[PDB]
């Protein structure tokens, strides 16, 4: 089964966590608890940019957040048909991946700022990435964001509409289709396990878990 | 021709600018050269998410950098003849996309970044990719054939060099891919002069991706 190195939260590896519970795959997770047991992972050759996340997989040690997610879309069949599918598939989670950015760096971005990264955020969560998906779905009108069958462009949405509810529920509120969207996946056998109380679904970052972040890293 | 959006500048759009001419895929540049111009893209609903680089390839309108170079890598056989090597490939290329990032913000804390970014290439990365061309001794970083990962970072390799020259001496196989690639007969027309390729960004562009933006 696949192993996952990185400390206990959702960080880097968190959308790593969903697709594969979305694939319905059973993995593992060897939890780094302090800076020593992550130069370990360096000094024994299992990292290559002596970083995390890091996943035993298949007989390789794959690190970088986007290949391991790249090769665990392709091996479950939710990376698209074709080359032309996966272009579109890649241009929807890049964006995803860009708020999705923002919104992960928002507690270690330093207190003075803040307040304008936050309302950044919502602006163009607003604006700029809600609509763009909307449209996407108002465009085709089916369940899917992509060759309406689901694919990882779907679930990296909707792990991305839970942040998004967590920081301002009120955002999503004039997107039906995102709303509508949310609601079919969260109801995926798989994905509704994976929502379940005593998953491996991280919590957010809370206080505890950040001052343990800039221990070990 | 596929048809690149962006300024006259090397920024987000130089990896791409190399990937294709390495492919030896000839293209067109439409550069925005006004704020306004940036505007006209986003009315016509050429940008998904209203920013570029936009690359308009085979009839799609593709925006976001890794879109863009994944279709043109795997389109061209650049990105590895199975699944594995993509992991690979992906791997390699996002080590690389890391310390780019960093480089390419850099003029946008200088002191202490550059020191920083300088001991991470040599105690990091290029040990990291050093490594890699030991492990196998062949003349391409993945699976014995060209691939985007060689020219990433060859590409890489030639903006350290504009950084600090001195950086990429104790790594004497990097050096060798650099030589080799860069006399492939399309990589080295894509560095003679008049080609494609962007200088390095000066006091101008600067401001020109200021004031564009
Ligand atoms: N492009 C790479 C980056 C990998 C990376 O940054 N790894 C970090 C660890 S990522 C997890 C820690 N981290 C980044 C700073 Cl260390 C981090 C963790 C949690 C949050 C969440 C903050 C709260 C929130 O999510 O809102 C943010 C950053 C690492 O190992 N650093 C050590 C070193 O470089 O020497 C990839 O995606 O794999
Ligand atoms: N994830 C996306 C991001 C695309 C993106 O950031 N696009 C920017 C333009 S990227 C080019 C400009 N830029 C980033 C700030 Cl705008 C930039 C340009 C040149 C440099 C290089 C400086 C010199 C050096 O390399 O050292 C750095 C940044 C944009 O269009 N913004 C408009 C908006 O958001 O409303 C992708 O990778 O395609």
């Amino acid at each position: 089964k696949p192993k996952l190195h990185y400390f206990n939260a959702r960080g880097r590896m968190e959308s790593t966590r969903w697709l594969l519970a979305a694939a319905g795959v059973e993995f593992e997770e060897k939890f780094i608890k302090s800076a020593e047991d992550l130069d370990k992972l360096r000094n024994d050759g299992y990292l290559m940019f002596q970083q995390v996340p890091m996943v035993e997989i298949d007989g390789m040690k794959l690190v970088q957040t986007r290949a391991i997610l790249n090769y665990i879309a392709s091996k479950y069949n939710l990376y698209g048909k074709d080359i032309k599918e996966r272009a579109l598939i890649d241009m929807y989670i890049e964006g995803i991946a860009d708020l999705g950015e923002m919104i992960l760096l928002l507690p270690v971005c330093p207190p003075e700022e803040k307040d304008a990264k936050l309302a950044l955020i919502k602006e163009k969560i607003k604006n700029r990435y809600f609509p763009a998906f909307e449209k996407v779905l108002k465009s085709h009108g089916q369940d899917y964001l992509v060759g309406n069958k689901l694919s990882r462009a779907d679930i990296h949405l909707v792990e991305l509409l839970y942040y998004v509810e967590e920081l301002d529920s009120s955002l999503i509120s004039s997107f039906p289709l995102l709303k509508a969207l949310k609601t079919r996946i969260s109801n995926l056998p798989t994905v509704k396990k994976f929502l379940q109380p005593g998953s491996p679904r991280k919590p957010p970052m809370d206080e505890k878990s950040l001052e343990e972040a800039r221990k070990i890293f």
